[PDB]
């Protein structure tokens, strides 16, 4: 409950801010993990953070949610122990794929990995629990096309460019956050909507741009700006070439200036998974 002694390390697998994953090995053939552990210059600090970081986890227990198998915090060392995904990251996963014409995606497909996410985003919706960082970087996929959202420390590192980051402040996911959050720092459910919609054009595109990409960090702060002056000078995202109108429209409405009148996850899951059929 559970003992170490049973875990044979095989690789690193990324690192993060308080922690390292390494997949593992269990001889009870051989079974495969992800094994979350502090990082060899862990402090204190690190620690605390690691078991808070347990405590989150074990609440979450849903299909499309990142599932705790396992821990120690009996005896040191700490470790978490989760479902190794062999497919990677969302990000990595589309952006090795082509859609199809006419390795492959279909739209059908792309459809179906967004209202996973959408079912996870639910799931954590009714406990009120707000994730703060959605995007593709932070879902993992296992095949059958399985998706499960995750908050991996290691995204920050991997993926530095997605976050803008000042001396003394917290990193800030700024392509990805709603524009009351950029002016206020207010992260709702509403704001991980916004973040949804910006997920889903990731989606749409296949990974194969940074969203306004073309924009600087500061462009991006300003945009928020426009967002709160509405003054029909804001900007949006484009249309991805493999989205359709009324799929766009719909990430549209993840952008409304109101939070209120963005959809919940309950609506965005109905739409993937039967509207957007036709
Ligand atoms: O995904 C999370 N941790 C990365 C991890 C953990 C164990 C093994 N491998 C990776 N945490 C997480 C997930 C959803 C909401 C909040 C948090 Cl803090």
């Amino acid at each position: 409950d559970f003992p170490r002694s049973r875990l044979r390390f095989k690789e690193k697998l990324g690192e993060g801010q308080f922690g390292e994953v390494h997949l593992c090995e269990v001889d009870s053939h051989p079974l495969l993990v992800a094994v979350k552990i502090l990082r060899p210059d862990a402090t204190k600090n690190a620690r605390n953070d690691f078991l808070k970081e347990v405590k989150i986890m074990s609440r979450l227990k849903d299909p499309n949610i990142i599932r705790l198998l396992g821990v120690c915090v009996q005896d040191d060392p700490l470790c978490m122990i989760t479902d190794y995904m062999e497919n990677g990251d969302l990000n990595q996963f589309l952006s090795a794929h082509q859609l199809e014409d006419k390795p492959t995606i279909s739209y059908p497909m792309l459809l179906h990995v967004a209202a996973q996410i959408a079912s996870g985003m639910r799931y954590l919706a009714t406990l009120n629990f707000v994730h703060r960082d959605l995007a593709t970087r932070n879902c993992l996929v296992g095949e059958n096309f399985t998706i499960k959202i995750a908050d991996f420390g290691m995204s920050r590192n991997l993926y530095a460019g997605d976050y803008y980051r000042v001396q003394g402040r917290a990193v800030l996911p700024i392509r990805w956050m709603a524009w009351e959050c950029i002016l206020m720092g207010k992260f709702t459910t509403a704001s991980d909507v916004w973040a949804f919609g910006v997920t889903l054009w990731e989606v749409l595109m296949l990974c194969r741009a940074q969203p306004f990409g073309q924009l600087t960090d500061e462009q991006v702060i300003e945009n928020a700006g426009e967002f709160f002056r509405d003054q029909g000078r804001q900007v949006y995202l484009s249309r991805p070439p493999a989205c359709p109108q009324g799929l766009y429209e719909l990430m549209l409405r993840c952008w409304s200036r109101e939070s209120e009148q963005r959809p919940p996850f309950s609506q965005l899951h109905r739409f993937l998974a039967e509207d957007a059929l036709n």
